């Protein structure tokens, strides 16, 4: 206690820090050609014990020289193309002819921030609010979760979706929840453990959509809620109560509850556990996630299903379900988590925009429970799995040191990262390139289920971010579907290829082999050269041409998208939703 | 990045802890500056000093100095010695102002400011000697900077090479003024090697003290008198005190007038040891000890005709308690100092005489390593050193020894083996005999066979008194008043100096240097010396209510460096470990 909240504090500023720095680093410094692993020529204001550990240096420095005469410098323990690396000391900060100093964690959030805004040529004060908003709310995870043991969150699949402390590692406010701040958020975010029951309403049944693949609508309905409480003609839906906060401010649903067209049935529902997503809520043993809008940013967008995205769910699952079915063999070994029914309500006498509308706000997705077949105690989401403890600590080194039996040694390391790595890129690479089909495969969409700590299956999921390509993937839906459903599916064979890039390379694996590369940062190009290697025989196996292949194989640069930047650019400026990091290999 | 900065930066770490040890021990313990707290305000202060990501660096100590002058440091424990390896950069604050990490100058300087303030008085030429020593030990590390850090640890005169930084808790360590000659070629941490200065002098000068040896065998021990003429001898010198010889009128006039002769560095080639002043040779026989007129930490490291005499005398001593009283020496290993020259002309008047005799005085100390091996035998202040990455070289010593890893209980193990072949020679020949050694970590010399500590080697008979009620009756009637006289210590200063010696000097660097990592092993250690105290007192034959106090758990006296220093020996007391 006391002594608890400041170590607590210091330990969310650092890590805070870290992530801003990490959306510098990629999304500024490096493209731009910025950085320097130089030491500055007058260190004045740089304590001896910043940079020297008694009898070497503590890594290499790294400097950043920024607009308004503002150079950073931190000490690192590896050069890396991506901006992957640890940061061995403090950020110092020199303004023009001043001498280095170390501010505070607002003070150094401001300047920073104030750089970006001065390339940007626009500023964004509200995000700034997030970002320490986000600090704040991570200093009270770290003092709620002090307890276990710092790798407790990869023991179990829900504790694993729970314990990503510090959230995307690369955001400048990975935990900024934006809903009224008097619904609290504590008792919603599965950092604290939040449970809750759903919030329920009674529907008349005319107005409902159901989409289902395998299951009948009966079953879609029964899946989300008990339908017992539901009356002749009506069945029982079920929402975030936040969403359901949200929803019945709208004077549209104040004239249903007045009319008994529809019941407010209250916090009624199942008792569930809100997921790493937030809006994807958990039940041990039920056979589904439920997944509902949430009209709300939580890092990058608002998190509510568009009603063309309830569609295109339907049709992503019975895609993949064919797939699965008849193309296995150029699926490369594709483990991928269903969503087999989907729920919204609309009157049935309402309007296009109104039914639209309605149909957003009471949307509803039911994702496979996997940990039926996968088991709770051998499957962990990845971003957790590749993230720091409340120690700041990577995870994974005590959790494969466990597992293992003792300390393991590089080759164990490198053995490990070529089995984790294959089972991501293999599925992944074999759809777009063979079916066009595009996956988001980032952190948070993709689940590990291990043996004894050994990578069996890396499960992917999330079908609503699923693009089909104009050249190859669009071809598998019917012509007959509506044109804004096709339109949300579709993406440019470049766009497809963009995003895979970045999820695969920059999002995903280098955070892998960054978590694994702690206290060894000499195996990170080794893990690469595996990267490499792998690509090249992935290639010999597809059945369709991969000349995107080729070039990244070949050491062309690699698609990043921002976090940062494009808060900062206008809405109407798509260029800088990404940039461009040099290739890891060449 | 350069190798030369990375020196620098070691060098000065290593003076600054060295002065930090000297504050906390000297002055903010004794006078009670000295708290283990957080600071209200931490403004200057970065985050990185003090926490690592996951938990606090140790533990804060603050001390509170002069004229509204703060300090602020890690540290990894508690320690009423002022034993701790310190965990983060000093930080200083004064008055209305925030946390400041000075530069190394910078930093000295206030710090001696201060301890010039509480101690009242300021010697001019301190500051220069720290930042001369600091210097020096920068060229020492960028010397010695390819070999393993444990290599000081492998065979006896590297470690008497090795002592980097030399006296852990003195604000000059490595402070040396030579008078034009260079520090590298009399530099033992320079591997240095040189031919011995000798001179042909005519025997009727001579004063020759010899135990076991004939005079002439004492001759032959510190040079081949081959060369000398009839009714002549050759004596030898350390060739800086050669050169300082030569240019005193006195002697110009002898040479003048062939009554010496100067032979030139055609004597022994031999290397200096840690002391400077002190030679060693592999196969011969003797170390040679010679006077020089330099200032070497705190004594200009010269001996008097008195201090010639009473060698003798205590070699004499030892020899006569080994003979009748060996079971009444607690397993006493020491080394003999059986030869010892001095010159004077043969008419000269007593101040001349004396004059002449401290130039040329010359010591055989018994060479050891001939009956306890070169690769087994390490001087105890090595032993307990720092490497050339500050860390402290018995862990990888230990662990090349015992194979592996060593668990606490192997540790403790070592060190009870240890501290026991220490405290029980001391021990036993101050309480049993009246003798007072000076059991510091560079009189004393480990012999380990595998790293197994089997003995712990005392030298330096100039060192040894002999108490007013006891050791002083060993001295026949027939002495010198002047030689008793640098004899005598009373019973409380022979205390003193035992007590300062054994416990703060070397152990409690022996203990930190073995439980850098786990701070919690100190006081197990500590409770290991209190049991053997009891243990060894038990086995005593005279009285010894000292002793009793001490196990008690009363106050230790320490020898104040920096105050000796400030002044141009007072002690302060420090808590009882247990
Ligand atoms: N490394 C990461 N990369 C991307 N998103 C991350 C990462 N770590 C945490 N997240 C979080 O996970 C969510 C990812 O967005 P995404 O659209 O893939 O999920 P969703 O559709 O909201 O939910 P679900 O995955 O349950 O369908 C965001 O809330 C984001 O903040
Ligand atoms: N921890 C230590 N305690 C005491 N002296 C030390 C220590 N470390 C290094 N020294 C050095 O060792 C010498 C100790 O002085 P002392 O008078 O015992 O030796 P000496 O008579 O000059 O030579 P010798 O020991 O060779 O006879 C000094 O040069 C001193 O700087
Ligand atoms: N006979 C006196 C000679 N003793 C020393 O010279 C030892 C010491 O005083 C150091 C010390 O005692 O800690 C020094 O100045 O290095
Ligand atoms: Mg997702
Ligand atoms: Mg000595």
């Amino acid at each position: 206690n006391r002594n608890h909240d400041v170590l607590s504090r210091m330990i969310s500023e650092k890590a805070a820090l870290h992530g801003l720095l990490n959306c510098l680093i990629k999304e500024f410094a490096i493209p731009e050609g910025y950085l320097r692993y130089e030491w500055p020529d007058e260190m004045k204001g740089i304590p001896p014990g910043a940079y020297f550990d008694g009898a070497d240096w503590k890594g290499i420095p790294m400097m950043i020289g920024l607009p308004d005469q503002l150079q950073l410098f931190v000490m690192v323990d590896r050069r890396d193309t991506f901006g992957s690396q640890h940061y061995l000391s403090d950020v110092y900060l020199r303004q023009a002819q001043g001498d280095w100093q170390c501010p505070d964690f607002e003070p150094l959030v401001a300047r920073l921030l104030a750089a970006c805004e001065h390339i940007a040529g626009r500023k964004n004060p509200e995000l700034y609010e997030q970002i320490l908003q986000s600090q704040r709310l991570v200093s009270a995870i770290v003092s709620h979760n002090g307890r276990q043991r710092a790798d407790a969150p990869l023991q179990h699949y829900l504790q694993s979706e729970q314990g990503l402390w510090f959230g995307h590692p690369s955001h400048p406010a990975p935990k900024a929840r934006l809903w009224p701040a008097h619904l609290g958020q504590e008792q919603w975010a599965p950092e604290f453990q939040a449970r809750a029951a759903l919030h329920q309403f009674e529907v008349p049944v005319d107005g409902l959509h159901i989409g289902a693949n395998g299951l009948t609508p009966q079953q879609v309905l029964d899946g989300f809620a008990d339908q017992q409480p539901a009356s002749p003609g009506h069945a029982i839906i079920c929402m975030h109560p936040v969403q359901a906060q949200l929803f019945m401010q709208d004077a549209r649903v104040q004239q249903l509850l007045r009319d008994n067209v529809i019941r407010d049935l209250g916090q009624s529902g199942r008792v569930a556990s809100p997921t790493a997503s937030i809006r994807t809520w958990f039940i041990d043993d039920h056979d589904y996630f439920i997944k509902g809008s949430l009209n709300v940013r939580i890092t990058n967008c608002v998190r509510k299903n568009a009603w063309y995205e309830l569609e295109s769910t339907v049709l992503i699952d019975r895609l993949f379900r064919q797939l699965l079915d008849q193309h296995a063999d150029t699926l490369g070994g594709l483990v991928a988590a269903a969503e087999p029914g989907v729920v919204s309500w609309s009157p049935a006498a309402a309007g296009e925009l109104d039914s639209h509308w309605f149909r957003e706000q009471t949307g509803g997705i039911l994702r496979e429970n996997f940990c039926r077949r996968t088991g709770a105690e051998r499957s962990i989401m990845a971003g957790t799995l590749f993230a720091r403890g409340v120690d700041l600590q990577p995870m994974i080194q005590t959790f494969l040191r466990t597992h293992y039996g003792e300390a393991l040694d590089d080759n164990a390391l490198l053995y490990w990262f070529d089995d984790y790595q294959t089972r991501l890129l293999r599925p992944v690479l074999s759809l777009f390139f063979n079916h066009g089909v595009v996956m988001e495969p980032h952190l948070q969409n993709s689940v590990l289920v291990h043996q004894q700590g050994r990578p069996q299956q890396v499960l992917l999921r999330d079908f609503e971010g699923v693009k089909l390509t104009d050249d190859l993937g669009i071809r598998y839906i019917d012509d007959d579907i509506h044109p804004r459903v096709r339109q949300s599916l579709l993406y440019s064979r470049e766009q497809g290829w963009n995003r895979i890039m970045y999820c695969l390379f920059i999002n995903h694996l280098s955070e892998t082999i960054l978590a694994l590369s702690q206290g060894r940062p000499q195996l990170a190009p080794l893990m690469w050269r595996r990267v490499q290697q792998q690509l090249r025989a992935i290639q010999g196996e597809l059945k369709q041409p991969s000349p995107e292949l080729d070039a990244l194989i070949a050491g062309h640069p690699v698609a990043c998208k921002t976090n940062l930047k494009v808060r900062l650019a206008a809405e109407a400026d798509r260029q800088a939703s990404y940039v461009r990091l040099p290739s890891p290999w060449g």
